[PDB]
């Protein structure tokens, strides 16, 4: 029974008042009651404890006496030193408690029955009446076996769900899933032990298998809140990893997973194994959670008792710190960039183990070397997470040859079509049918990935002919000090990056954390040239001004469309080797670490560097092919490109910036120093329809300045200059306040201003416009600096002075007034303050 429905009929309103929180709550409780959720009246933690006692006793076929129960409570269930983290761990891992009764016998007491879900007892309660007058806080808590695992916060129809989210006894530490609703929109998100919380962007709507949203509370309840559905989401489709972070799977992920599982069961039952028709593939756009989903799918696949072994296969190219840190718990030291099959062979012979994590390289090697493995004759499941074409063909040939009974499943954001095939077989031919799909279109619609802002930066007349070169032969022949690597070109590019880095990364505003960036270059010589030029120029600027703060720059490359670079550094030539050695030397000098250039030390360098780019310890990372595919860094907002990128390689490269973070990150920045427009549009069109480019790619500076109309619902979006104009006209401060109507309009309009400027900071033209506002005067000398740096003609310079912007003081006044109106509203339904932007 799929918990993500292929077909669902939208439920009809009752006709009764749906306006207030009490209405939503009343109909919610009634609905749940009709779905098998018993409503118990429980007004206290003592009552809760009594109920938990009864439900656990019933579940485990056991009986506590007051002393025994008090002990179980104090030691396991309710111990005071337990936090949210401890309860989450207890639910997902430690849920079995070995308990010694007073008569000294030992029994295993389950909090949840994970093998049979429907045996678990589900109930609902409502909020406690507390004390003197504050209120409202209308909530409904879903208890599993007495444990308060789910919390639904309710708001009235008018309230914007986003602001409601922004607004926010030991047993409630057990809360796993949160749900929030105004009844029009219902959004769920995981409970967290963080010390830095997630944002609204991570909250998810429930949906059907075609990814179409399910919004209103009635349908959310009729679908997501079905006991089978809900309990599956809590138990099977929630992830508690080695980072001890709770991740609730988005609907498309669950759909893909359960469709794979059903596919395996059906293929086994029919003895249809070892064909493409016994397998499947999953198309999930880059950045949509393929790793999490595929891995969870493998894990669940091990729970099929007819399946002997489950391979989870990844590319070393797609590896980073957290992933390798995670896989350690399953197949220790068997997952790395080496060619060694020893760890893999040890995993194969490991008792009480099904799951086997490995790399496509190691798997291919094993299949070549070993003729008759026992596992060849077993019941096998292969789960491939984004495995590039490099070793994949050969590995597939050997796989088809040696493995007798198998079900193989692909996971990719960029399937192999005939169009982009390039020597490789189509995904469809390899894996057979497509079990599920979540396209870049749906992903942008659901705001689970970021759009692209792609610009070819053309300030360089001398090299423009080269950067725009279509011919592939000329392109290939142009990499050298004569054409592409020309010192002037490299110098200009580097200088641009140095000048605009803080702008593109949102480090502009004073006291802003911001983001970091990557630089994808064409070759090893390109990496050398760029690193050297960056060093030189940063030194020069440091000598010019004492206040200048340098950007920490690292680089990584190996021997080696994106060419796979191995982890063996012996394959490199002496010059590249020397440069890498020096770079790693400086990396060591600054970060006070010791990394050698031998394969092990270089792998350590890879991992540590990954972690340091992820946490922003490194400002700019220069790579050739590395960290362009599977690398996950939510705080990386910009990809600088001087490289030839086509199709799948282009999508994967650009997608390093696509991860959602918060309102501060509007989209990914792709700044290209060769013209990628045709390549971009071709790629996007291949992975979507003809219209996909009008979704994925951001709008123009002119559009955001003067306003534009969105194709989807026809919503006319006001321009930045219109917002400014109306701010000056209708509210030139402080006297627009105190009145409440004017307060509301000001909040709305200035909200639009904030979002608009936040979007506009990524545009070079806006950067130029804002830079023009110092200057002065004259002092020319002050003009030629600005013009040469911002690449501005006398004509353009003359025009830019016509443009009239509010003073910094007026903007700060608006921001403080905004802050005060925000602080005033604690003690207006549809209004949403921008919380992240004010931070
Ligand atoms: N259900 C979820 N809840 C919260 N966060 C999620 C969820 N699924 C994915 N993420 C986050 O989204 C980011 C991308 O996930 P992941 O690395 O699996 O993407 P991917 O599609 O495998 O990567 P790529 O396509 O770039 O190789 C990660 O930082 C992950 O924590
Ligand atoms: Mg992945």
């Amino acid at each position: 029974n799929f918990i993500v429905l292929d077909k669902y009929i939208k439920a009809e309103p009752t006709g009764d008042s749906y306006q207030s929180e009490s209405d939503l709550e009343r109909e919610l409780i009634q609905d749940l009651r009709n779905q098998g959720y018993e409503f118990i009246s429980v007004k206290s933690q003592s009552a809760m404890l009594a109920n938990v006692r009864e439900q656990l006793q019933n579940l485990n076929g056991v009986v506590f006496n007051d002393s025994e129960w008090r002990r179980f409570t104090e030691q396991y269930l309710d111990n005071p030193s337990d936090g949210i983290l401890d309860k989450t761990r207890k639910i997902h891992i430690d849920y079995i408690c070995d308990f010694i009764f007073d008569d000294e016998r030992l029994e295993n007491i389950y909090l949840i029955d994970k093998k049979n879900l429907m045996r678990n007892k589900v109930q609902i309660i409502q909020q406690f009446e507390q004390a003197g007058s504050h209120a409202n806080r209308y909530d409904v808590t879903i208890l599993v076996n007495g444990l308060p695992l789910v919390q639904i916060e309710l708001k009235k129809r008018g309230v914007a769900i986003r602001e409601a989210f922004n607004q926010i006894n030991s047993l409630f530490k057990y809360l796993q899933l949160f749900v929030i609703s105004n009844g029009t929109d219902t959004r769920y998100f995981a409970n967290t032990t963080k010390r830095d919380e997630n944002s609204f962007d991570f909250t998810m709507n429930w949906a059907k298998s075609d990814n179409t949203l399910i919004k209103d509370l009635k349908d959310f309840t009729a679908t997501c809140f079905q006991k089978h559905t809900l309990l599956n989401v809590l138990v099977n489709y929630s992830v508690f990893d080695s980072s001890q972070t709770l991740l609730v799977m988005r609907p498309y992920q669950i759909a893909a997973t359960e469709r794979i599982l059903w596919k395996i069961k059906s293929s086994f039952t029919a003895k249809n194994w070892s064909k493409p028709e016994s397998g499947g593939y999953i198309w999930h756009t880059t950045g949509s959670g393929k790793t999490l989903t595929s891995f969870k799918a493998a894990r669940l696949a091990t729970e099929l008792d007819f399946i002997d072994k489950v391979f989870f296969v990844v590319d070393r190219k797609d590896l980073d710190y957290q992933t390798m840190k995670e896989y350690q718990r399953f197949s220790p030291d068997s997952v790395n960039g080496s060619e060694n099959t020893a760890g893999l062979k040890r995993n194969l012979d490991k008792d009480d183990n099904k799951i086997i994590v490995t790399t496509i390289q190691k798997l291919n090697n094993l299949m070549k070397a070993e003729s008759d493995l026992p596992v060849y004759n077993q019941q096998v499941v292969f789960i491939f997470d984004e495995c590039h074409r490099s070793q994949f063909g050969e590995a597939q040939k050997n796989l088809k040859k040696k493995f007798k009974r198998y079900y193989q499943f692909g996971f990719t954001g960029t399937p192999i079509f005939p169009e982009n095939a390039l020597g490789s077989e189509t995904t469809a031919s390899v894996f057979g049918r497509e079990l599920h799909s979540y396209v870049i279109t749906d992903a942008i619609r659901d705001e689970k990935v970021l759009k692209f802002k792609v610009d070819y930066n053309d300030v360089r007349p001398q090299f423009k002919s080269l950067e725009t070169e279509t011919d592939e032969k000329k392109l290939s022949a142009a990499e050298n000090q004569q054409a592409f690597l020309h010192p002037m070109r490299i110098q200009e590019i580097t200088q641009y990056i140095l000048n605009n880095f803080r702008q593109k990364t949102h480090r502009t505003f004073p006291g802003s954390k911001g983001f970091n960036a990557m630089l994808a270059v064409s070759s090893v010589d390109a990496a050398k040239a760029y690193y050297a030029t960056f060093k030189r120029l940063q030194e020069e600027a440091a000598n010019k001004s004492a206040t200048y703060k340098p950007l920490r720059i690292a680089t990584i490359f190996s021997f080696a469309e994106i060419s796979d670079e191995t982890f063996d550094t012996s394959a490199m030539d002496s010059s590249a080797k020397e440069f890498l050695d020096a770079a790693i030397r400086e990396y060591n000098s600054h970060f006070k670490t010791n990394f050698s250039t031998d394969s092990n030390g270089f792998q350590n360098y890879y991992r540590d560097l990954a972690q340091r780019v992820k946490n922003q310890d490194i400002d700019l990372l220069i790579v050739v092919g590395m960290f362009l595919t599977g690398f996950d860094a939510p705080t990386l907002n910009t990809l600088f490109v001087d490289k030839n990128l086509r199709y799948h390689g282009l999508m994967q490269a650009f997608s390093r910036t696509n991860r959602i973070y918060d309102a501060t990150k509007t989209f990914g920045n792709i700044v290209t120093f060769r013209d990628l427009e045709r390549s971009t549009i071709d790629a996007i069109t291949l992975f979507g329809d003809k219209n996909t480019k009008n979704v994925v790619l951001e709008k123009s500076y002119t559009e955001y300045m003067e306003g534009f109309t969105d194709a989807a619902t026809g919503e006319a979006k006001r321009g930045f200059m219109t917002v400014v104009s109306e701010l000056e006209q209708r509210f030139p401060d402080p006297t627009s306040i105190e009145s409440e109507k004017e307060k509301k309009d000001f909040v709305k309009l200035f909200g639009e201003y904030l979002r608009a400027e936040n979007i506009l900071q990524n545009y070079d033209e806006f950067a130029t416009l804002k830079a023009l506002q110092q200057i002065d005067l004259s002092d020319p000398v002050a003009v030629e600096k600005f013009k040469a740096e911002h690449y501005v003609d006398d004509e353009k310079f003359a025009e830019l002075q016509t443009i009239r912007l509010p003073a910094d003081r007026k903007i700060q006044d608006y921001r403080s007034a905004y802050n005060d109106i925000r602080d005033w509203q604690r003690r207006w339904d549809d209004v949403v303050f921008e919380v992240d932007l004010l931070k």
